[PDB]
């Protein structure tokens, strides 16, 4: 099951749904008559929208009288203590892969199905084009759509927990430091290595494409159970990306022969600070993320492949 | 798995093991010759192949020819070794291994491999103390890797392998490049210009595979893998594929030359324009045993063969 | 000195110019008009045009009589019985990068200026568009263009042949199925063996060629230096090198070697090396001046652009 | 000319040496008594000996009285001055030399006393003899090239590096977006972490880690190398040693970039600053042990372990 009423590689929703969460891509001023028209459209067949306070509060989008209108129609949510897990049936995405990263944050456990709509440039995990999108948005409501149960992180930071779930990958690496770092990962309790450089880009399926992909990991489908474990610029010639079963332990920590300490980030953000005493484990999530495609999973991938990492052009 | 054979349980007590060992190799000898005087003296029927038996240095010796006897002997012609072996023993290294795989094109027993000499990824097995060693395997107390293979067959305008590494298509003695397509689930993914790809499995990832570029998969990952030769292209980083799909390998129409097409390191075919290559996940993994657990044994092949991050 | 009359980056002729070699793509048919005309227009300033024997008896060269008048006017050379050598002034070419190959190997020693051009393929080293090609080689003529000066690699094989190659020499294992084991020298030490396919000792000039497909940096033509990449090795740590131009490189088969090995020169023809047998390989004496549209740097980061595709996006 | 004296690839002296420089990698335990015992013995055929000041402060060099009268002849600073140097410690001491010397380098005997190195191949064992050598003329160096980079903020900084020049991101979490122009030809715009225009001495640092080839000291070029790119068609390339290279950032850029020389003080650069690199006209002369490309293989073989097997 993902959410209260979607479940499920097609899609079936058992009840209609009702309850969508539009996510915007925060500052930015191409989304603005998108974002008006997809809202607008949505509460004409009686479909709760929901929006996070901190796009209401814009000045561009208070100003104008119109959409005001049809905007106090907003079951609006101040992300402060509001929990909407248990809130949604669906999820439309508005401005690229970062706006999805952040959909997976709001979302610790179960998450809906997301619709992530691409409005400029190109985005690696945004399949659907805006034009025409009534007759798109139309077509998954009904339920005749394709989804792919993209896995995510469980990362657990031991501090001598905080339990984050991670989309793309969660990176260890070092900040201010200019020298080498030292860090120790060991794969069900048993010390596999030593990495000697910039950090570790130990990362999921749908994240191989990411960060993971600019340090020479390999492109991995996200329909396969497996973790990267992706170096930064290792000080090692013989230090290749390794791929490694779902439902292993990796844990992460400081060679106690080690200078200065190390710095964990969960797909960009949550920037932290781990020094000799303090552990991260990672594991593979029971709560996927299930995001429909256009078409289907391998012919979305391979277009994506092509037009934005431009894999085998001529 | 076999006749009567991730844990091993036998059900019956083995009793037909088959020993392949490394032809054209010297020091294999007392070691064979050992480990067959042993397999014998708990009455179970060993297998060799007649090759070995007529080996000039193995009839000179009429010390080991009082047991020599009591072999059972398959001359690859027509006794083809079928669902008789319920435990393999391999001698010599890797490529002994992959020989394993090609006398069984079905359901496969469990082998085991040792390592007599050099370094071997897929041979874990030290020959010193083998006694307790088979006995333990023997009483059915050990760990499995189930190796996932790949089913091939070529159209030509079928042939039906089932390869353990990789199939390689690549070029023969033409000195161009060479230009081939390929489809997944009927679908132009795309078109490779170079030497060719090594579409493998995870056991292959650290083969040939890896020699190009490619990552490393823990052979408990189930995906197929697709990494080239020497493209020539900056941006054509190897994939990994579901193992689920199915695989199309063509020539191109707009293609000069033909391809050769290789399975495991042996026998080539010729491809022109009128063949297509398919392959798909087989259904008949390899198992291997391991000497402890998979992940520690593949870790430590790849410190020790492969030194995978050394210093 | 580069050529009977042609020297030396700016290229100053001395002596008039009147000499010409076109060298055509062989089995073509697109190339057959602009070679046409520009045969024609070539002996319009009284140029002597040198093609090719096998070039002249081509079925679609002599079917057209328009032609037949210009044919008449060439000096006319064949392959392995007469050198042509130092009677060219510059060369100009038609097809693509290979053309230029077999431009670099009817000249082992001096080579004259060669004015590539590419028709209906985009070239690496061929910079000129056929369009407007009277004044291009109307400012080629007079002596105002810029020249890159490529260097190439003096090949001995001891089994006492010598072999002048432009972007590699390849050494690598051809039918056979196993791993090839081959030891290099430099400087008459051992400083390697490899196992696997083989390897591209290359020039700068052909980084971006196959050693590029096996994971070679892009080196610029004016650097001196001679790289050495392998094909594939069974090792994750053989990243590939560069030396100086100025060292002996010396390649031999391993004592322990199964198998011999295949030395190909610049994709043409394969010998076979055996365990006495050597491969000596040095930085020649003799460049190839290429004649470049605007400069050696934008032309090369224009190649690199367009043909493969660096840094798109 | 290379110092004072020294001058050149085999050394000439033409004067005999007689100041000399020993640098030691800070605060290192292991590194107390080899330097006790070198510049005991320098001080034993009347050579002027330098020393840092910061050095002498240490609390364990002067609690030993033994050293003491041997410490009291040291020449002391807190160019122009020296003739060759002799470093102790590892790779990470000679970069520090070549920051003391901004322009002309004398000559330097580096040492590895408790690490492998890379640019250092002289053993501790034996070392009188082998400083003899050195001494007597007997000795051949490579002319290690350094970049000279020029900071321009919208402020004129100069600076000589010996492996790499590094125009990465500090505390961003997001890409960074900076142009590289090449002779005033905008050649590229790089997207990722940065890049590592380096020397052929840097070829196996940092540059190295990115995926960048190996370059012999003894060949003239300057590589450009990504950190990370997100493309997976910016090969790492090679440029000719006279050229001059700018790198800005983007007018379309978010976040600042972040200069770093060699691993030391980091910089910030916005939009309106500029960094201009090109090839030193002072190198770096190190001593080699038996000659320059058996040395370089040899750190090859047992630093980064190059075709291993
Ligand atoms: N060197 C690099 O390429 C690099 C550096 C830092 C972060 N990242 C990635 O950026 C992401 C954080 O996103 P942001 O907050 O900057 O939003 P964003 O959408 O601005 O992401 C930045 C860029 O990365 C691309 N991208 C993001 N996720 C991707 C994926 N799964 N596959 C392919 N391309 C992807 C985006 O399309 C965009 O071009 C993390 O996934 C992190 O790994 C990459
Ligand atoms: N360039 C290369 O690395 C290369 C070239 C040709 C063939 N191969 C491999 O050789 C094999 C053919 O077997 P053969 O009996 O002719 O050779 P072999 O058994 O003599 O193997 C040759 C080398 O490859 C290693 N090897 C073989 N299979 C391996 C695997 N699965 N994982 C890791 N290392 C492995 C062996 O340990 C040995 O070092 C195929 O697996 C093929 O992919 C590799
Ligand atoms: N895997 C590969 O990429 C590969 C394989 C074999 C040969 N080659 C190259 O092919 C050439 C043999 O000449 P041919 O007449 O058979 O080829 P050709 O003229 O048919 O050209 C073949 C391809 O190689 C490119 N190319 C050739 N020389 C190049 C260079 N110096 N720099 C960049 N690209 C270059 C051409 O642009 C074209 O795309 C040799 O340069 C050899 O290195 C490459
Ligand atoms: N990811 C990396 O590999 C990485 C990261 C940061 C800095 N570095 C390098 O560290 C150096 C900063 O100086 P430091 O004070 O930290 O010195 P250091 O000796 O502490 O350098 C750290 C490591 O790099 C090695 N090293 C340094 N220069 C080298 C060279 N030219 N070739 C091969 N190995 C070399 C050292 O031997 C040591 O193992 C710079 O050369 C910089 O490029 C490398």
């Amino acid at each position: 099951t993902f959410g209260p009423k979607a479940t499920v590689v097609r899609l079936t929703w058992n009840k209609s749904p009702k309850s969508v969460l539009v996510i915007k891509k925060m500052r930015d001023a191409s989304l603005l008559q998108p974002f008006k028209e997809l809202c607008t459209h949505l509460m004409e067949e009686n479909m709760i929208v929901y929006v996070e306070k901190k796009v209401l509060e814009d000045p561009a989008i208070a100003s104008d009288e119109s959409f005001g209108a049809v905007k106090k129609k907003f079951t609006t949510f101040r992300e402060d203590y509001d929990d909407i897990s248990n809130q949604i049936d669906f999820i439309i995405c508005l401005g690229g892969d970062g706006t999805l990263l952040y959909a997976s944050s709001l979302f610790q456990g179960s998450v809906p199905p997301v619709m992530a709509f691409h409005l400029g440039s190109l985005g690696f995990l945004t399949p659907f084009s805006f034009e025409n999108f009534q007759s798109q948005v139309t077509q998954v409501i009904e339920g005749n759509a394709a989804v792919v149960l993209r896995s995510r992180l469980k990362v657990r930071v031991v501090k001598e927990a905080m339990q984050y779930q991670v989309l793309n990958e969660v990176v260890i690496d070092r900040g201010p430091s200019s020298y080498l770092s030292n860090v120790d990962v060991y794969l069900d309790g048993h010390l596999i290595t030593t990495v000697q450089g910039d950090g570790v880009i130990v990362s999921t399926p749908t994240g191989s494409t990411a960060y993971a992909a600019a340090a020479g990991a390999s492109m991995i489908h996200p329909n396969v159970p497996a973790i990267m474990i992706t170096p930064i610029c290792p000080h090692s010639l013989s230090f290749r990306p390794i791929v490694v079963p779902a439902g292993v332990e990796l844990k992460i920590m400081l060679s106690p022969e080690a200078r200065n300490t190390a710095w964990v980030s969960f797909d960009g953000r949550k920037r932290q600070e781990i020094r000799h005493g303090d552990s991260i484990s990672i594991t593979t999530s029971t709560y996927p993320l299930p995001s429909i495609c256009v078409r289907d999973p391998v012919s979305d991938w391979f277009e994506s492949l092509a037009q934005c990492l431009h894999w085998n052009v001529r």
